[PDB]
Formats: C-alpha cells, structure tokens, sequence
C-alpha cells in the first residue's frame, strides 16, 4: 500500500512487480 | 495506493507493474 | 490512487503499467 | 486518481498506461 | 504493506516481486 524508495547515484533500478529488465 | 520514489542521478529506471524494458 | 515521483538527472524512465520500452 | 511527477533533465520518459515507446 | 529502501552508490538494484534482471 505504501512504497517509498530513496536511491542516490545508481543504474539498472528494477523496483516493480513482475518486471523484466536486462542490462548489457 | 501510495507510491513515492526519490532517485537522483541514475539510468534505466524501471518502476512499474508488468513492465518490459531492456538496456543495451 | 496516489502516484508521486521525484527523479533528477536520469534516462530511460519507465514508470507506468503494462508499458514496453527498450533502450538501445 | 492522483498522478504527480517531477522529473528534471531526462529523456525517454514513459509514464503512462499500456504505452509502447522504444528509444534508439 | 510498507516498503522502505535507502541505497547510496550502487548498481543492478533488483528490489521487486517476481522480477527478472540480468547484469552483463
């Protein structure tokens, strides 16, 4: 119900449900 | 119900539901 | 019901539902 | 019901429902 | 119900449910 995220200086952020993401 | 995100300096941000995203 | 996002300096932002986005 | 977004300096912003967008 | 994350300086962040993400 409550989603909070704090990310500083990063890459390839996968924060979801049933998500597909490849890095290359 | 409540979605909050704080991201500084990043790439390839996948924050969703049933999303498809490839980086390359 | 409530969607809030704060992103500074980024690329390839996929924040949605059932979205398709490839970066390359 | 309430959608709020704050993005500074970015590209390829996909923030919608059932959207299709490829970057290349 | 309540998800909170604090990550500084990182890459390949996989914080979701039933997500698929490979780094290479």
């Amino acid at each position: 119900d409550l989603i909070k995220y704090t990310i500083f200086n990063s890459s390839g952020i996968q924060i979801g449900n049933h998500n597909y993401m490849d890095v290359g």
